[PDB]
C-alpha cells in the first residue's frame, strides 16, 4: 500500500542447446521480451563459469551517492571518483556492517521484499539522508573483467572453458552477429564491458543505453540486484512523466557526461499508465535490457556484476531512429551510425551473409535521405564542393554547431566560419555569408556508394 511490486518480467531457462549461441537465444525471445523490456536469463546447470578472487588484491575508487527520489544525479564517468580508495575487502566489510548495522540483522535474513519496501521509503523521505558508496568502471591493470581473459599468467582447464564463451561478456562486442563490433574507432565506454560494485541501496538511475542498444549484465556474486524496466514502446510516455515531476533533469547541456538522471517510484510511473516491470537478479544470472526500454534499480547488498552494451542486426534501424532523435534534442552522438554502416559495407566480403542483408537495407535507406538532403542544399545555392575524410577528425571537431550531431556523409563549412560544420539540416545556422561562399564537404559521391551497396547485395545473395 506503501509500495505495490510491479508484476514479474520473463524469466527465461534455455536449454545449453538452446543457450550456446547467444544471438540466435536474444532473436528467439525477442517477441516475448520487448513487451517488457528487461529479462532474466538462468543459464544451463551446466554454464557455471569460475568466480576467483583475492579479496585482498583489487582496489577501486568509491563514488558517493545521495539517495533522494527526483534528485538529479550525474552519469558515471570513466575514471571519476577521486583519490579515496578500497580493497574489494574493506568495501566488502564496509557494506555488510552497513546493512547488518541497518537492519540489525544479518544481512541474508532481510527478505528482497523489505529491502525493496525500505528503499522506497526512504528516498521518498528526505528527513533521511542515506548515503551509499559503490564501484563503477571498464576494466583496468588493477580491477579486472570477472570473466576469464587471455594472459599469462597460467589459466585453470575450467578458466580456459569460459575464454570463447559468447556469453563471456568480454566477446559479445567482437562477435560476428554483432554490429557494433567492426566499428574500428575506440569508445570504450560503450564496446568494452562495465564493472560494477554494489552494496545495500545503492542504485542505478532510471535510464536508456546509448544510441538505444541493447545491454546484457551479469552478476558473478553476492547478493541480488533489483531491477525495474519499461518496454522500448512506452519510452516517451515515461519520459512525459519525468518531464512533469522532475523538469530540471530536460535541460541542455555542454556535452554527453553532464547527463542529468534519476531515481523515481515505479508505482508513479504505474499511476500514469506506463508498464513496469520488475526482477530480482541472483547471483550467475543474466539481465538482458532492449532497445529503448527504460530501466533502474538497485543492490540488495554486497555484489559483483558486469554489463556491457551490443547491437544485432534487428536494431540497426532503431538505431538509425535514435540519432535521428539526438538530433532533435540536439543531444551528442557517441559514434557517427552512418560511419558504421559505411565501415562494414567496405568490408562486406568478410560479413556475415544476414548481417550484410541488414545492412543494405539500412544503407538503401541512408543514400536516399542523403539524395534528398543534397537536392536541399544545391537549391539554397551551396555550389562549391570537396570530399573529405570525415572519419580521420577526432569526433569534437566535426559536431554540427546547432545539432551537435556527429557528421560522416557531408556537413556544409563557410570560409567566414574557419573550422564550423553544420549537417544538412543546418545549412542556416552556420554564418550570415552569401550561398556561393558555403562548401559541400562529402565522403563519398552518390556514385561511390551504390557499388559499396551493390557488395553487400552480392554478400547477402
Ligand atoms: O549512470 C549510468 C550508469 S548505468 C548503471 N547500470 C547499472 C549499475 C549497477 O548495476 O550498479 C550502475 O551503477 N550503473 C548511466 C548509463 C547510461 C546512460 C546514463 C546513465
Ligand atoms: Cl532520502
Ligand atoms: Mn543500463
Ligand atoms: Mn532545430
Ligand atoms: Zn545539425
Amino acid at each position: 500500500s506503501m509500495f505495490l511490486p510491479p508484476p514479474e518480467c520473463p524469466v527465461f531457462e534455455p536449454s545449453w542447446e538452446e543457450f550456446a549461441d547467444p544471438f540466435a537465444f536474444i532473436h528467439k525471445i525477442r517477441p516475448i521480451a520487448e513487451q517488457t523490456g528487461i529479462c532474466k536469463v538462468r543459464p544451463p546447470p551446466d554454464w557455471q563459469p569460475p568466480f576467483a578472487c583475492d579479496v585482498d588484491k583489487l582496489h577501486f575508487t568509491p563514488r558517493i551517492q545521495r539517495l533522494n527520489e527526483l534528485e538529479a544525479q550525474t552519469r558515471v564517468k570513466l575514471g571519476g571518483g577521486g583519490a579515496r580508495d578500497y580493497t574489494l575487502r574493506t568495501f566488502g566489510e564496509m557494506a555488510d556492517a552497513f546493512k547488518s548495522d541497518y537492519f540489525n540483522m544479518p544481512v541474508h535474513m532481510v527478505p528482497t521484499e523489505l529491502v525493496e519496501k525500505e528503499f522506497w521509503r526512504l528516498v521518498s523521505t528526505i528527513e533521511e539522508d542515506v548515503t551509499v558508496e559503490y564501484g563503477a568502471d571498464i576494466a583496468s591493470k588493477e580491477f579486472g573483467s570477472g570473466f576469464p581473459v587471455r594472459d599469462g599468467i597460467k589459466l585453470s582447464p575450467e578458466e580456459e572453458e569460459y575464454l570463447d564463451s559468447g556469453w563471456n561478456l568480454n566477446n559479445m562486442p567482437v562477435m560476428e552477429q554483432s554490429v557494433l563490433a567492426h566499428i574500428t574507432a575506440d569508445i570504450c565506454g560503450m564496446k568494452l564491458p562495465w564493472l560494477y560494485v554494489g552494496m545495500c541501496f545503492s542504485s542505478f538511475c532510471w535510464h536508456i543505453e546509448d544510441h538505444w542498444s541493447y545491454s546484457i549484465n551479469y552478476l558473478h556474486w553476492g547478493e541480488p540486484k533489483t531491477w525495474y524496466g519499461v518496454p522500448g514502446y512506452a519510452a516517451e510516455q515515461l519520459e512525459n512523466v519525468m518531464k512533469k515531476l522532475a523538469p530540471e533533469l530536460f535541460v541542455s547541456q555542454p556535452d554527453l557526461l553532464h547527463q542529468l538522471v534519476t531515481i523515481m517510484n515505479p508505482n508513479t510511473l504505474m499511476t500514469h499508465e506506463v508498464p513496469v516491470y520488475r526482477t530480482n537478479q541472483c547471483a550467475g544470472e543474466f539481465v538482458i535490457t532492449f532497445p529503448r526500454a527504460y530501466h533502474s534499480g538497485f543492490n540488495q547488498g554486497f555484489n559483483f556484476a558486469e554489463a556491457v552494451n551490443f547491437c544485432t542486426v534487428d536494431w540497426l534501424p532503431l538505431g538509425r531512429q535514435c540519432v535521428e532523435h539526438y538530433r532533435l534534442l540536439h543531444r551528442y552522438c557517441v559514434f557517427s551510425h552512418d560511419e558504421m554502416i559505411c565501415k562494414m559495407a567496405s568490408k562486406a566480403d568478410v560479413l556475415d551473409v544476414v548481417v550484410a542483408s541488414t545492412v543494405q537495407k539500412d544503407m538503401a535507406i541512408m543514400i536516399e535521405d542523403e539524395k534528398a538532403l543534397r537536392e536541399t542544399v544545391r537549391k539554397l545555392g551551396v555550389i562549391d564542393s570537396e570530399r573529405m575524410d570525415f572519419e580521420l577528425l577526432p569526433d569534437d571537431e566535426r559536431q554540427c554547431v546547432k545539432c551537435k550531431t556527429t557528421c560522416f556523409m557531408s556537413a556544409i563549412s563557410c570560409s567566414c566560419k574557419p573550422g564550423l560544420l553544420v549537417c544538412l539540416h543546418h545549412v542556416k545556422e552556420l554564418c550570415s555569408c552569401p550561398p556561393y561562399k558555403y562548401k559541400l564537404r562529402y565522403r563519398y559521391t552518390l556514385d561511390d556508394l551504390y557499388p559499396m551497396m551493390n557488395a553487400l547485395k552480392l554478400r547477402a545473395e
